[PDB]
């Protein structure tokens, strides 16, 4: 198994790390039929969602699917720094795989 | 896709967005049969409701108003500044469809 | 639907409201069989129950008892102030229908 | 219902009140096979378990034994000071059937 | 029945404990499919993991796995000290298999 995030990301097509060393911006989340999101921001502008479930997603990322957009709205909240999140980048926004928190 | 709560929201017909940006200044839940509600008020007197899940949900919604009303509670508890809500205008109390939070 | 827990108090038989405007004195729980349930004190002795699930409780309820024992929990572990109680008296201690927060 | 633990814990066969008025001092919780499970202890040694679920556990059990150790860790994390605790005392470390918190 | 990290772990094969007296320095989780799991690590390098749910695993693992990683993030955005890690030392990182927290 992988020792940390980038190697985790390089495991999949269509991804790549952004490296934000900051707090979550704003936190956004919805429960609007077929828009069953979390949309994080960043201070720099950017924005990430954490995708609606579909059929994409292996039964297996359903859970772990809810519980990342647990882990942002608790990282919101306590300002916790992130700092790397690995997307894909064949979505807009793009979308979250994997988060690392540190500092 | 969208990539804020205001884009989300004009998505959906009988919505709109109100810009808070304040801490909710009062939480009530209730496990009351056929009111299995949240209600959350601001100091302006503005009242919001997470409706009681129903037909007029489809299955993807369940889940996520379930944690909508994890969101609202932690929220107030801790202070969040809420900065808008996209609420359906169709009922009373509106009904909460997304929330943003920041700062 | 109800504005306030006073309006959705109303709507049940055997309810009444208390107002505490206090936070929660004690919290205790029990995973004992057939007392799987609740209890809180306010410092002024007042006792009230969320009640084990039971064949008054229609299949929604089981899932808003589960957030209620939840809130009850982090309400008292944070202080927050309870500004009312929606409860049955016809159950000793009273049992908790709905709980309104606010400073 | 009872009113407190301590007429709680007298309900059933093979129980105990320990007094403890102070924080956890340790916690404890494993994922291991046949070992599902959470000890605590406190300051002058006296250790007690959440069990493994098991055929003595009725099904409306189940979720309270996993609120349970959800109470214990967030008590341990904030130093919530532990009152009582009701525990069956025909199992090594004594297993735990309710708590009290009250500061 | 054990009374602690330490006896715990000794009833497995291909286990040991660590001793690391120390917050958790990074936390990552990830929903990327075949890689649900969350990674922690400590000043001094150590890595470990938390494995996705598979067919070494009993079904009464799968809740405590989740619980595992709720417990994890929860003990990094706090800072708690874990004391000791029971882990599976025969996969790369090491395997939880138990935590314990204290001082
Ligand atoms: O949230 C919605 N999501 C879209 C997803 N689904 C596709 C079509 O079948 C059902 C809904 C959605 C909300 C709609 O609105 C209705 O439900 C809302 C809660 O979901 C609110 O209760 C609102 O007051 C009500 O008018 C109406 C429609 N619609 O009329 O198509 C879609
Ligand atoms: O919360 C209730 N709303 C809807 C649930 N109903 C419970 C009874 O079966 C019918 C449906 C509700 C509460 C009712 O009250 C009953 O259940 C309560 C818990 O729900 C309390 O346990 C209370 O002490 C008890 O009298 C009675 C009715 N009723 O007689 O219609 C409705
Ligand atoms: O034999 C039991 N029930 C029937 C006896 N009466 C039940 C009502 O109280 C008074 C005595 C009985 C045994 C019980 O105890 C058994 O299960 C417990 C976990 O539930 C513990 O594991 C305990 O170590 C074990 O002996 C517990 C309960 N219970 O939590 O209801 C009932
Ligand atoms: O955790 C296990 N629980 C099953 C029951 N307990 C087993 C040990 O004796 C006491 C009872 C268990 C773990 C085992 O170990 C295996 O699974 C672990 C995760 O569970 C790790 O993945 C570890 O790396 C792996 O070797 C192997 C077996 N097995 O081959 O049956 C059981
Ligand atoms: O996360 C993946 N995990 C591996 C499991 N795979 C899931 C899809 O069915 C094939 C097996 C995985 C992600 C993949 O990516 C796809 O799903 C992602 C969400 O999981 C994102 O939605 C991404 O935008 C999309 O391209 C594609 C594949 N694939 O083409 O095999 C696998």
């Amino acid at each position: 198994t992988p020792q940390n995030i980038t190697d985790l990301c390089a495991e999949y097509h269509n991804t790549q790390i952004h490296t934000l060393n900051d707090k979550i911006f704003s936190y956004t989340e919805s429960l609007a039929g077929k828009r069953e999101m979390a949309i994080i921001t960043f201070k720099n502008g950017a924005t990430f969602q954490v995708e609606v479930p579909g059929s994409q997603h292996i039964d297996s990322q359903k859970k772990a699917i809810e519980r990342m957009k647990d882990t942002l709205r608790i990282a919101y909240l306590t300002e916790a720094k992130v700092e790397k999140l690995c997307v894909w980048n064949n979505k807009t926004p793009h979308a979250i795989a994997a988060i690392s928190m540190a500092n």
